[PDB]
């Protein structure tokens, strides 16, 4: 069963984008995700079922398949992206960590989306988590 790299990287691909949704919190990404993970598909599926999807197209189509899904996977406000500082703190990372670079493709370690640019996609969660963090007095 050829097209392994494809059928193995795409099966989940079209199932990810079709499972995920652009929203603004855990389980939903901001925007620009539905494309990447699909762009790899549009380019992969065309290979998955391609005839020349031999030794030339597979690896050629798996490239973005192994790097595009890995991206979108952390686009839906990574189930645990809240840890912007990377040490375990969700309160200032929005007004000190993420908002700091905003639009930087070097510090993707704390981008709810991981689109390589601290933008709205990365503020969505905190912006909400901050407000609806507690209802007693303060502190987590």
């Amino acid at each position: 069963m050829d097209k392994t790299n494809l059928g193995e990287l795409i099966n989940q691909g079209k199932s990810l984008l079709d499972e995920s949704v652009e929203g603004f919190n855990v389980g939903e990404y901001h925007k620009g995700a539905k494309d990447g993970l699909t762009v790899e598909i549009n380019k992969a599926e065309e290979v998955f079922n391609k005839e020349d999807a031999t030794e030339e197209e597979i690896n050629l189509a798996k490239e973005s398949l192994e790097g595009a899904i890995a991206r979108f996977n952390s686009l839906l406000i990574e189930e645990s992206t809240g840890d912007f500082n990377g040490n375990g703190k969700i309160d200032i990372g929005d007004l000190a960590m993420v908002s700091k670079n905003i639009g930087s493709t070097t510090n993707t370690s704390l981008d709810l989306n991981k689109d390589g640019s601290i933008d709205e996609y990365e503020i969505s969660f905190i912006n909400h988590r901050i407000l609806n963090l507690e209802h007693h007095h303060h502190h987590h």
